[PDB]
């Protein structure tokens, strides 16, 4: 199977007067490339993919794959949906705009059975001929992609090549790669990013990495070397601003660290996202204080 | 403030080759006419919503809205969007197209603050001036409108009239009302109607309706007239198809009952929504055979 | 079925010197014959039973009996246990001393199985020839009776006659009322005593009595006589209170506001409960002041 | 005060097993009992926990708690296996009796878990452990289940425990929270964080935990020692290998509540000569009793 692996980053959108700032994003794209980062996402969840619009989403994905070109780092392109039939075109455009693969988050809302979701990856998979990665995220989805379920896609079709999990469960993560260790299991949870590693899991898609990137790209290259001690240590120094980038919802607190480091010119969220209560602006940048935050 | 309470029926959507069966949507609303509901909701969850086109959305508010004219049976249309700029907008279109007032669920998947679900739902009744009612349904959507945010939208927004509660969560509903009890607190889960209504509930918007309509307009308006023996008794009898309804995701064991009812042609979903398995299948059907099911 | 149903108190347990204080407890007992209520559990979950030796159990439980005597108020002991053989020990035991019935609350901790909870409580209502009613409290004992487990005890067991219900899950209560409308459900959550009540429950087992014994007796009687309205309103009016008894675990906040009103002489718990933050009791003695407080 | 941290601890870690109770006609089996014991120390277990919630410690009386923890202490002697005796209540005063005794008996330390039932707030939880530790002077290791108690003992509350008392070392995690474990060791690493679950005990293990604390144990003892000596070794690989390898009956051994399966798999191999328990607690259903059956056929049990 063709992977994308390794440290990965769920990018940051930024906004300038309502709009894609796209010298911004271009920039902020550049800067994970010279710090480490083996793959950027655009539009994910942390991009506020689902308050952009379908031509801003091709936008993005443009971006990310023109400044990607002549180095060895992935665009791994957001491209899911609660509608299969959607899923499917923004994954075929996702391949016609040049991306490496797609990630493709389990439906939202309306809750598939499992049987609903190894139809609806299939007629995914079956639509492009580029490495397709599962994302599992139940406590946004409001449903859960089984580990059976998971296995069948992975060994049913080719291009389907692991599962990026955001569940807060490492038993799983065991039983995934204890009935079939050839998957990809990436962490989606950047507190247990070491944890997961170190049981077998090949990469990262980090919302920190987007204001640390060149500590989180070293967390996941010690660990894929088995340097397991260097790898934890990092993870341990993380764990305070891995868990104040979650005080509120996922991404306002990166944006707001971002905005608070000089990265992006406005804190400008669409809604319903928006800023966040002064107390938690003042609890990121004292957590920032801690970490030392590399520039353009 | 402008109110639509009552017993209502949130609307499936039958598909005939893959399209929105058009004359069956006509037929089954006049269905819902002819057994005392009082007003239809159409493009809601039960209704698919997150799989149809914004012209399939169209399609079924002008026929919910064409079918019920001259009938005093209210048109409340599902109007909800994750983003704040499109579910502004479906609120403006479905008033356009004639609805009575808008039913508007949380945002999913992107996990509001308390203060972006305020802004987001002032945005949204700040541009229509049809009633808007709030749907809080936790289990889909990975937040909740909490008490405090529903009450701040019923006092500070005209048109913001109540909330459908979808959350299992008696105590909250005893808060709502005992805190602001001029609200309309609707029924959102069957199973639980007359424990709502008898609370001061005035009204559900129904999954078991689309089955059985006289049976839940009937328990609504026993406990809108204060016959709480009667209305026990029907939402007693109702609770085995109630939770039977819900063994897959709604609207599939819905749609397989109205299939096997011989009211609509085809079992037909869109993905990721599917068949239910067998064995449920047949666990609906059994179900069925225990309650008088109208014909058209 | 002979039964034990009507208004309830779940007795706190008052210390004095890390002693249990026999002539306050008789003194509160009065209180609540004196204020409306049908019957009264000594050395329950807010009695601190966990906490209390064997040779206390038998002392409130006599003094229960005895400050019941020539009144129509009974005793329902609390006499529980995580092994079967003790529950069937104390249960012959209260017999002895003269209790009216039990209260059994499920096995806590070692997580028996339907089939063990089965023949747990078929061995405990074979050992005594008085009224057992079954204690569902899932968010204290990590394990959750059944419906089907209670209805099948209700069935086979002469003595056994109903369920005390603390499971936040009006869903269940229809449930059971639904298939087996002869038990008696009792309320054991006091924000969800009227829509308990409203949906056939027959009584509740009240931490709120303690201090408003008058209002909780009131609740109770008007909705056992069908007078709804008037039930509810007592409701509503007791949810500020009902809610701030629970801020910290019960019954840290029921005897903090026994203290504040001066009916127990030293605020005392049993390690380990201890005293509330100094933050919740002065939310607790806040909340209080919008009540009226009956004397001795 | 403050500063216990890097003050010298006694602890117990490695390869531990909660011991299943054999009962016969309803009494302890006290020569089962100590032939059990035996079998672990000679399959590589550093430690046995006698009289734990695998042990059905809900349904013992007092006094088959002392016969319990005296069988363990005399078939232990004379071997490097410690005796980490469960010492737990719900009760303070009764949890502090508890300690004593299993001190007075010759235990090792005593593992005890966080009161259920009466669910004691975070001061609570710290009053009710500073003073089961002050009334001791042997290791204690504090049990977070939260799933059985009702109750979770925080992190800030264990990480306090252990900064303020001379001889709480550590916690047992029963709780499927990694994220929790690395909160643990990344503001205390001084402290032995033991792995109560056993599906995860390599995960705890690689992010420096120090032991298990195991139900499968009991049916695979050479395997769960064998993998906590491996990682004790930072040789992961071979840990890691086992740990998958053992997923499977991990996990089948909690198809009902431990120790429901446990004991089955036990009578199943020939090492009890009763599938009995003391109710509430019971033989498992007809199709878990098979499921069991079928995992097993996968591993080497080693007999006596
Ligand atoms: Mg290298
Ligand atoms: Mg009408
Ligand atoms: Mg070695
Ligand atoms: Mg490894």
């Amino acid at each position: 199977k063709n992977i994308i692996i390794g440290a990965m980053t769920a990018l940051i959108t930024p906004f300038k007067n309502g709009k894609v700032d796209e010298q911004s994003y271009a920039r902020l794209i550049k800067r994970q490339i010279e710090n480490g980062i083996d793959a950027v996402v655009p539009v994910g969840t942390t991009g506020e993919s689902a308050t952009l619009t379908h031509e801003e989403h091709r936008t993005c994905i443009e971006i990310a794959v023109e400044t990607c070109k002549g180095t060895k780092v992935k665009v791994l392109a957001g491209a899911g949906s609660a509608a299969t039939h959607e899923a499917v075109g923004l994954a075929k455009f996702a391949k016609e705009h040049g991306a490496d693969g797609i990630l493709s988050v389990a439906p939202y809302y309306n809750k598939p059975t499992q049987q609903g979701l190894y139809e609806h990856y299939k007629a995914i998979a079956q639509s492009v001929d580029i490495p397709v990665l599962l994302y599992n995220v139940p406590g946004r989805t409001g449903c859960e992609i089984s580990t059976d379920t998971i296995i069948k896609l992975f060994r049913d079709c080719e291009n389907i090549y692991g599962v990026k999990e955001a569940s807060g469960n490492i038993d799983k993560c065991v039983d995934l790669l204890a009935h079939e260790p050839r998957m990809m299991l990436i962490s989606g949870e950047d507190a247990i990013n070491y944890p997961i590693l170190s049981n077998g899991g090949k990469g990262v898609i980090s919302v920190t990495s987007n204001l640390l990137p060149d500590m989180i790209s070293a967390l996941t290259h010690f660990a894929l070397d088995e340097n397991y001690k260097e790898a934890k240590k990092i993870n341990d120094e993380l764990y305070n601003i891995n868990k104040i980038l979650f005080c509120e919802s996922n991404p306002i607190p990166i944006k707001t660290a971002m905005y608070l480091a000089g990265l992006i010119e406005s804190l400008e969220f669409r809604l319903p996202l928006c800023s966040p209560s002064k107390e938690n602006f003042a609890k990121i940048e004292e957590v920032m204080k801690k970490y030392k935050i590399k520039g353009f």
